[PDB]
């Protein structure tokens, strides 16, 4: 078909970068992140939306690969979220070694240059998530060193609150919107150059961080809340803030966000959220968030990553222009990500300070006496 | 003097790299990890041994900054593993913030490649080690990714025993040298390209340890037994397997190691121990580990970081030639440093397997049977 030869030329031409996939979570749950010598099963996989093989069929350009753990349910809140610091480092590890194990498919990434170089070499451009500052464990410290193992965007909640900011799906509100910690971490998220996410945050949340942020913000996996009321979804306030922050709106393959009766979701629903963003908010703020692997099952035409041609015809079949589905396939991303960097070279370059933890003291008085004591004999000589 | 001027000769031909200084943990005692407007006292510092005015005044040429936390004392002993893991972040961080915040004077490395590129530049080599494993909260995983962060070597132990490793100054013995898990570990340091330091490890873990690994090792602070008898010392049984391991003792400054009063101690003495090795095991196996701010007081003549050239001109002095006293100043290290990563990308050419954590079941068999009767729906389509 001539449309069909058109989207092929489109994900050949620039690289299709999908916000949200939860595959590191399911090698966690089917071979527990030993996949030595299970290569057979990583390309043709007995469970999920995700495998190796798909993932090239479907011809995606880049992915943001999600290092996603459970929400802590521990009684004790310490050993709960000193454990999801420890999980967030093993599926890190296990992305990673993904990614080195099989070089000729996947490539990593950790900005738009990077992106680039992937797609030019015929690779998934892997880039890295967390989904939750529950991972951190209210650390400053270990959010900038899971920067530095090559996370380039925090979801600032999963489905639970944290000391930083309120999650949709749960009732009450604990800090109705940011608490003061949250509005403090916007800044060192902009300083450092992490992409803020507004996906699974509240609509309030979504408003104070949407004014506060210095840099554009994404919503990784989110669809429109006008089309298909839902608290994951985002509201046409928000969406007109996000317009002015200069963000993205990955929209979700979720069939609950597109459908009443999760049943009837399909690929034409993806395509109405699409082009409903697109036409009030213009096509250079909306993007391509799946959820896959975040879910059971998916919307019919969108059942695994192999689909993504298919949303790409659709695409292209209702009128929407092969420049404007260009955007939507990656160029968006690829230039928030840009701009994120670029306010980060910006700040870091005019000398703005850091945010510290709060730290216990660790010596008393007399050790610290020693210590100037000591000092002073030394100048003497 | 003639000798002075040779001694300042070699410290600008090649870089002197001391084996074990801990400012890191000066920095969380006195300032928190706070160091933001704090640059008149980092370069002038009001305690310990290392501020950034006497560092480029004793001319070292490299350093590898401790990243040391305590042994966990909570009762409790998850919550004081997974407390270590995160302190060990905010000291990595504070590394990483110092290194970045002075770039005239200090330069990250991680890679023989990258000290000579930083020495040409006329800066400090600064690289990682974290001191006991203890520090890693038994995950295999985030040890992995503190190689990641830019740690390049790991202390097995500190003044504590772990699932992996004796300790010397704690009695009783639990293993008795290394657990079935600590000769396990060994493989995967080598396979990583993580170095093996054998400083504050029991006699028996040593020798264990030294039979054991494919790639050389270091004693990143430890003096010679036969002079000084100590747990912390090397004997003439361990410094023979460590001729044949092809790696290096790096002497130590401590004067509890160096002398019977400590009071005694002297930078002659350390010059003995230096001696000492290199006669018996040669001059291409023995290096420098201070261990400075790792103590309150330091030896006569060896009071703080400017006293390098002292140190330099005193080996001379006695009759050590050039060639060797740049081998102990850092060419040997450099030496090990590439050896370990030489023997890294051969044993993960040939496709050696890691070792993966052991991972609780996360998914009931109700899950499982969902997800694989999803996919064979999928496979009909
Ligand atoms: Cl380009
Ligand atoms: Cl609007
Ligand atoms: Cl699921
Ligand atoms: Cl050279
Ligand atoms: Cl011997
Ligand atoms: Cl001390
Ligand atoms: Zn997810
Ligand atoms: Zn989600
Ligand atoms: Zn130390
Ligand atoms: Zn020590």
């Amino acid at each position: 078909s001539p449309i069909e030869e058109q989207a092929t030329r489109l994900l050949k031409e620039v690289p299709l970068i999908d916000g949200h996939n939860d595959f590191p979570y399911m090698i966690r749950g089917w071979f527990r992140n030993d996949i030595n010598g299970q290569d057979a099963h990583l390309y043709d996989m007995p469970i999920g939306q995700t495998d190796l093989q798909r993932l090239q069929k479907g011809l995606l350009g880049g992915q943001f690969w999600s290092a996603f753990v459970p929400c802590p349910k521990n009684p004790d809140k310490e050993v709960g979220s000193l454990e999801a610091l420890r999980q967030t480092l093993q599926q890190l590890d296990v992305i990673h070694r993904l990614i080195e194990r099989h070089p000729t498919i996947l490539q990593f990434a950790d900005s738009a240059a990077s992106i680039w170089s992937s797609f030019r070499a015929g690779r998934v451009a892997s880039l890295i998530g967390i989904e939750g500052l529950h991972q951190i464990a209210d650390s400053v410290s270990a959010l900038r060193m899971l920067h530095r193992l090559g996370v380039r965007y925090v979801t600032l909640t999963h489905n639970c609150h944290n000391a930083f900011a309120d999650a949709a799906t749960v009732s009450p509100e604990l800090h109705g919107g940011l608490s003061r910690k949250g509005e403090r971490l916007i800044r060192e998220l902009n300083r450092m150059g992490m992409m803020i996410d507004l996906s699974h945050t509240s609509h309030e949340a979504q408003t104070q961080a949407l004014r506060l942020s210095r840099a554009p913000v994404i919503y990784s996996h989110s669809s429109i809340y006008s089309l298909r009321a839902h608290a994951r979804n985002v509201t046409d306030e928000n969406l007109h803030l996000l317009h002015r922050n200069r963000g993205v709106v990955m929209i979700c393959f979720l069939r609950e966000l597109l459908a009443s009766e999760a049943d009837q979701a399909t690929l034409a629903h993806v395509i109405d959220h699409i082009i409903y963003a697109g036409t009030r908010i213009g096509y250079e703020h909306v993007g391509i968030g799946s959820d896959f692997d975040g879910m059971l099952r998916g919307p019919d035409g969108l059942h695994d990553v192999s689909c993504y041609p298919a949303l790409v015809a659709g695409l292209l079949e209702r009128g929407v222009s092969e420049e404007d589905v260009k955007r939507v396939m990656g160029l968006n991303v690829i230039r928030v990500l840009e701009e994120v960097e670029r306010v980060a070279a910006e700040l870091q370059g005019a000398g703005e300070e850091c945010l510290c933890d709060e730290l216990d003291e660790v010596w008393n008085e007399d050790i610290k006496e020693q210590l100037t004591r000591e000092r002073e004999r030394v100048r003497k000589l």
